[PDB]
């Protein structure tokens, strides 16, 4: 009952959300919003807000939550990309886990034989594990937050499905994370560096030292493992085919300007990540990044892990514009 | 240097905001703000955002930190007051603590004395003790964020110092809040019952059983420990000296319209608070009470303790219309 209840909760509380019953899922009260490509997202339930507190304009138009860090079931993101559909097509944003990626792969493919234009972007910006327990590849855990939010403002304005893709795949290619925890969702003072927000293990277990030097050497591995070359699968929905391609993401490196997402991953005292953010900005100046926009704040927690993540993405003028633009959703709300 | 760091964290992440130094203290970049009213309010640090995350239009003209859990000294409120000042006096919230009602109280005389016009509202919305550890009545508690956003309105809208103090000391006639906790910032599956923000103790420890019974008991205690006698003293800027009035509070009852307050203490998953909405919500219809608006979330913290409150504020159209005015503050936008 508790998801349930919980699901129950978050309609009560946001009209302007649709919870949906038989098979789960949730959408904008007003989708299908018809002359716009729609976007969707989903996960394992635990990650909140992430996705049903990303649901609204200039954002996502529905979520498909599973259970416990567990992918939802193909059937809810068949279904929910149905409902969504305003005619313009369907963009699935998808995280990089094998069980995310497999249920995804089902759904969009059935998708398209069902007639409805569809296409695909993965999230691969945690930076610390290759090959973690669930993941194929690296991990998608906090920009995943950043994209939906600028390829939400694209889509928002009018962009056509391609443009939103291609935006989307550009800024996973620019978008770099990491993770810690000081306790689970460790002995004293120690710190899992590189965790994953479902629990996943990390680089190792070290000292925890400081604040400080804890941000600097999260600091110190974005730039270290900054890049990155791999293979994803993307739907072309021209050929009506899986795609394969071989992509490189080069590290941040000086005249990069920034946004930064300094993120608690569930019970980090908010204090602390102001803390954090004033580390972030000295290491980010020293090394020639200008940070232009930051989130501070619970914004893809890991149920109630002590421990916070950094993300840099790289951006320019044209996606400071749609970060600037209007956003309405239960979790970030700025704008006209 | 850690609270150092934190508060320069805040003022690098919001240029919005400018942190003063000897004294330490945060203000609107834009005060003072001619021809409007401030509203000023501090207290310890560990309750964040509360209160530098509510400093902007439409809310707070500033807010004075003191140290963990302890008031500001009267320095910071006294030179804070005179920064904000915009010509139609400054209204200074306190919470109901004796070392904020003493240091608060030095300040305003003193702000009188310089020529400064100035009142006070005392918030007193948590039912469940009475005459705790810092505290002569009860404690002020999360309905502190509702008042400031509800005064702050009426003072961005014009309103006069006696026009905004005289609402929000209806306001705090009209709001209640209690809270538990699961652990310290106890037992196997026992809670403080009636927990306060700087760790006091609450009305005692007894079993946690499910989330829903727990609710269902918050709820009875805000409607059995409603009704409410007590004196508050108050500053008369045309006499130039302290005026006690004796007030009496209503408990809600059938035919209430409520704004509702969620509140997460610092360590509560999110997804839980929704739950915790689900069960308010019942009980609410049960009783008789509308639910008009809500806040879910981190507002009005303790450190990293594991718990949560809820505060229920009854308000009319008049106050539903300051609800959802403008506020444009580091925790709370909306609107143009």
């Amino acid at each position: 009952d508790v998801l349930d209840e919980q699901l129950a909760g978050l309609a009560k509380a946001h009209p302007s959300l649709t919870l949906h019953q038989d098979p789960v899922y949730v959408t904008r009260a007003d989708a299908p919003v018809a002359g716009k490509v729609a976007l969707l997202s989903g996960g394992g339930s635990g990650n909140e807000p992430m996705h049903c507190g990303y649901i609204g304009q200039g954002m996502l138009s529905g979520a498909c939550p599973g259970e416990i860090f567990t992918s939802p079931t193909p059937d809810k993101i068949f279904e929910c990309a149905m409902q969504v559909d305003g005619g313009e097509g369907v963009l699935l944003i998808i995280k990089n886990y094998t069980g995310d990626i497999l249920n995804f792969e089902t759904a969009t493919e059935l998708l398209h034989d069902s007639g409805v234009k569809v296409t695909t972007v993965v999230i691969d910006d945690d930076v610390a594990v290759k090959d973690s327990l669930y993941t194929a590849g690296r991990r998608g855990v906090a920009n995943t937050v950043l994209i939906e939010k600028l390829v939400g403002a694209a889509a928002e304005r009018g962009d056509s499905l391609d443009a939103c893709a291609e935006l989307g795949r550009k800024l996973n290619n620019q978008g770099h994370s990491i993770g810690i925890a000081l306790g689970a969702c460790l002995a004293d003072n120690e710190m899992e560096f590189g965790v994953g927000i479902h629990g996943e293990p990390g680089i190792d277990r070290r000292p925890f030292s400081s604040l400080d030097q804890t941000v600097d050497e999260m600091f110190d591995t974005l730039l270290v493992n900054g890049s990155y070359h791999r293979t994803l699968r993307f739907w072309d929905y021209q050929q009506g085919s899986w795609q394969e391609e071989q992509q490189t993401k080069q590290p941040l490196q000086s005249g990069d300007r920034v946004i930064a997402l300094v993120n608690n991953l569930g019970a980090t005292p908010l204090s602390e990540l102001y803390g954090v953010y004033n580390r972030l900005t000295t290491r980010c100046q020293q090394a020639g990044l200008t940070i232009e926009r930051n989130l501070i704040g619970a914004y893809c927690t890991s149920l109630d892990m002590t421990g916070f993540s950094i993300t840099l993405l790289k951006v320019d003028d044209e996606t400071l514009a749609l970060w600037d633009a209007p956003v309405h959703t239960p979790a970030l709300n700025w704008g006209k």
